[PDB]
């Protein structure tokens, strides 16, 4: 008078009345709000207007180490990101985070009485997305001879609850870091078509702009950079000469100038030796 | 080449402030666990066992609800990893109420609502077990499936608690039958369908399990009661956290009325003589 069911299905159903296992992995990783700078034509770069987001996003960082490089006036740690809201941010990713020394803050003090921390950072993105919106044009319009293409990481600003203060993040490249040109206006011989590019990218940022910005102090891995100097090349401002935060060398557009060696690059670009007169 | 003043303006402009209002995150990020099912694709033969990786989600709140034993508030999930729930999709959060924690403080040592939420959720997924095999079994000549939502469970920081987490169903929310055996009088095809599973379930299980307090949308079913028909004691009567009467089944027996499913299915009359 019926088809009941079988030992299998019996004990899958007695089972869930009585408690089952669960062992929740622990809890690892720190919450912080993430804010981007937007963008509104995304597509066209160069002729985008940038502006900050206002509703901040979720995001976890694992603060796997203690290890903090560099010896400017900031300094990078590593940390993994185990969630970003919209993933804004790669999962299992590692990511570096970058803050100003308590020194370079009470100097900006003077200049930036409130906030400091986050101005500085607000500057530094800024910057770099300045950079970025240059490779951009320099891509699209660079001859199709030239199989190279600068290309800056995207920066985002970061607000951590737990250690009470802003960080600038961006994506942690693996591989040689390395500098092309510096702060002082030098710049390395090139050893190959990489590097020229690098280096013909910052003599061309000069020539495009018409001689208002140049952007110096090319490194990071390969085609990939970062924290370069987009310098107001006639500002006399104390603190206004660089987007971001830099110690510029002695008249060091005067120097690059003066030390820059044109490359089959710069020529394949068409553009004109620095040495030549401004204004004759 | 071509260095335009839109172009030269949207640099410069970088070199300034650019006004910067940081506004705190909207809604609250939580953490969601599945019980998840060793055969899916055949429900009913398949092994539930918790997951054990954590995966974020971010939820909005909306509005709210409540019933007997449970406070419930609609919100939307925006996003989530790995798509643990749905994005853009509305769900309805629930925690139980103060008198319920504080009937099982006794049975739960530590972590009782923790344990309150794994019941429920449990109790849910043998009903859709039961569902499942039910729409495998029953005749061609009946239509519709019923069907019990998947609950989730749900750690949220903000609030410090845990919580279950289930799709939120639009439509007319009505109940088919309660745990004191009451039953709606079938007015179409479907309400019929659905009085005729809870005395399948009896018979199904040999008269050791009945699934009660069958409510929902359409043939979309949660909150359910499933009872031991057998146990002479309501402590150890059903599954998860339910308010039951120790007359429940034989209360059910008595008054349920089969109709044409009840028969299409063959069901034998629940107040015959269990040793016939
Ligand atoms: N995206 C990155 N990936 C991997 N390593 C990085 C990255 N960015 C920076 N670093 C490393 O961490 C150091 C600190 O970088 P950074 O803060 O930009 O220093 P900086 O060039 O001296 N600038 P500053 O701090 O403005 O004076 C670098 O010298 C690198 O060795
Ligand atoms: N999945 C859902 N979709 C839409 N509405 C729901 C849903 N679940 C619950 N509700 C509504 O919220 C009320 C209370 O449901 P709920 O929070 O699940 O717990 P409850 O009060 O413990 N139920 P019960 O155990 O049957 O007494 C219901 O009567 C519905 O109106
Ligand atoms: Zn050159
Ligand atoms: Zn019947």
């Amino acid at each position: 008078t019926n088809y009941y069911y079988s030992a299998v299905e019996r004990n899958n159903l007695m089972r869930l009345s009585q408690s089952i296992p669960f062992v929740p992995v622990p809890p690892r990783g720190e919450p912080v709000t993430v804010y981007r700078l937007e963008e509104s034509s995304p597509s066209i770069l160069n002729n985008s207007m940038s502006s900050w987001s206002q509703l901040g996003l979720c995001a976890k960082i694992e603060f796997l180490s203690k290890e903090e490089m560099g010896g400017g006036l900031r300094r990078a740690v590593k940390v993994l990101c185990t969630w970003s809201e919209h993933d804004i941010l790669k999962s299992g990713h590692l990511y570096i985070i970058k803050s100003f020394l308590p020194e370079v803050i009470n100097t900006w003090s003077s200049i930036y009485k409130e906030d400091t921390v986050l101005h500085l950072c607000l500057r530094e993105i800024q910057q770099q997305r300045a950079a970025q919106k240059l490779t951009f044009a320099f891509n699209q319009m660079k001859p199709k001879s030239i199989p190279y293409s600068p290309r800056f990481l995207e920066v985002f600003l970061l607000y951590c609850h737990s250690a009470g203060q802003w960080f600038a993040v961006e994506e942690c490249m693996t591989g040689e870091f390395r500098k092309y040109n510096n702060n002082n206006g030098d710049e390395i011989i090139p050893t190959n078509t990489l590097e020229e590019i690098m280096l013909a990218f910052s003599h061309w940022t000069y020539e495009y702009t018409r001689g208002e910005l140049l952007v110096l102090d090319l490194q990071g891995v390969g085609e990939n950079l970062t924290d370069p100097s987009v310098i107001k090349a006639e500002e006399k401002r104390s603190c206004d000469m660089v987007f971001g935060p830099a110690n510029l060398g002695e008249d060091a557009i005067k120097n690059f100038r003066a030390k820059h060696h044109c490359n089959s690059c710069c020529r394949k670009l068409k553009l004109p030796d620095l040495k030549r007169n401004d204004y004759t």
